[PDB]
């Protein structure tokens, strides 16, 4: 059985990497690109963009570990142990080339410390819609004057005692579509059937407590990256945020100037944080186009 | 029944005002203070004080609206709306002098209007361990690189399709033990036995409920406050402030600097957010000598 379907043309496969059975979605041809989802989702974020971008490329989207189908990691959920798994199972499928990665929320950490360990691995990235972890991440509020904060729920999820999982537990559609309406502009895109398989999907007893061990790890992540952020990325980067609630608005674009010396971002006016979902149609155009001008099928 | 064991001398009691059943514990002789609770808790955490404020004080300790034994409010849960209760009940025991205010946490937040607005009718005030409602709580931080943020709990009370309650809801008792004790600096007061009695309490559905509509009306309080502050704070006023872990340090006195003309402030070393319970010998000396400056008993 799947969790979520498989696109035709597609194929649902797993490999071991470092002891870790990573579960992942593969089809077309040509270079590969790697697809990185984010939290309260997995590699079917990408499906839209799948089947497009599979007429050029060799398209690869993996579950991280301990969420959709994959194994929890055995070394740990910080940045720099998660980006190992990616990387060996990106270069399981293009050991000669190098690939492209794309990567949403969570994404975005757990694979920023291979590409900048790795850089000739790594065509061209394509970051969006959350912060690369370093300091800028203790400056956003707890609150604000028109309700709850957009990362309150990085405290919730680093909280100790098992506080996320045993609140959440028994009640966890109620608490992903409060979560995922909460960070969205356009709350229409998100059908009550697809909420019931995202939550089937993280309510499982290791994937519910894998979903907030990342946040456990992010202060870790945060003096990792401190240390690897001295060597700036030199490859084609580009950034896409929202431009309406729940989005990062112009913080994507200008954070990742401090990193990265070619970069060009973008800002998607009504759309929040689920640009696969809320803004499909032109998040997918400009991900293809990108990725377009660097050679493929 | 009671839901705290009440001390020797004194008595439980109700009073309605406006509508409103309110709940206190009373004792003691001359001039009166009133102490006003802080969320989590009730009436029960000023126990010990209690008894050695009533050798020189009438002393009177409510539950706030909809907490402990009280009654919800029937306006509602603002700052200004709640305090109007409070002025209320005191100056049925005090009508014709002006009486004292010790407050913690959100009993801060429901008595600052009414100190304001009845200045001739606050001898001494003093406050703890909560800022007051205005613009300076949407500067307090989500996610902190060391220990943990202090209000990232503001959003998680705040926010809609009653989020907080659906989710602690059969876990009450399990929840506060980890919200008590994660505010703390000397955990250890907080025995098994002491956690079971405040649970009970604010498990009751609508006290659940009541708890977290403070904080829905929280912007609303800020809102109100904005305007009431363009009035200085007369009386003599006292801060105190936890040190330690859970502990607003500096905050409580630079604050409430900008609300009051005569104020002194003090930061208890070791000593987290519960002060009455963490570190009772020097706060409880400290308020018996800031009250007893002025005439009593």
């Amino acid at each position: 059985a799947e969790e979520f379907p498989v696109p035709n043309g597609f194929e649902s496969a797993y490999r071991e990497v470092d002891g870790v059975k990573l579960h992942y979605v593969k089809g077309g041809q040509g270079p590969l690109v790697m697809l990185v989802h984010g939290f309260g989702q997995t590699w079917y974020e990408w499906h839209q963009l799948m089947p497009e971008l599979a007429k050029r490329f060799t398209v690869i989207a993996p579950d991280l570990p301990g969420l959709g189908q994959s194994e929890p990691p055995k070394t740990g959920y910080s940045g720099e142990q998660v980006a190992v798994y990616l990387h060996k199972l990106a270069r399981q499928f293009s050991p000669d080339r190098p690939f492209d990665l794309v990567a949403h929320d969570i994404g975005i950490w757990n694979t920023y410390p291979m590409v900048v360990k790795n850089q000739a691995d790594i065509a061209r990235l394509v970051y969006m819609q959350a912060p690369i972890p370093d300091a800028r991440i203790y400056r956003f509020p707890a609150f604000t004057a028109q309700g709850e904060s957009l990362v309150w729920h990085f405290s919730f999820f680093a909280a100790d005692d098992r506080l996320a999982e045993t609140l959440i537990a028994g009640k966890e559609r109620f608490f992903l579509e409060h979560f995922i309406k909460s960070h969205a502009s356009n709350t229409e895109v998100f059908s009550e059937r697809l909420l019931d398989l995202y939550a089937r999907s993280y309510a499982k007893p290791h994937s519910l407590n894998a979903s907030f061990e990342y946040y456990r790890a992010l202060n870790e992540s945060v003096r990792q990256n401190a240390e690897l952020a001295k060597t700036r990325l030199q490859m084609p980067t580009m950034t896409l945020a929202g431009g309406g609630h729940g989005g990062m608005g112009t913080f994507q674009l200008e954070q990742m100037k401090a990193y990265a010396e070619d970069v060009e971002g973008h800002v998607l006016p009504g759309c929040g944080h689920w640009l696969p979902e809320e803004c499909a149609a032109p998040m997918n155009r400009l991900v293809i186009d990108f990725l377009s001008r660097g050679r493929h099928h």
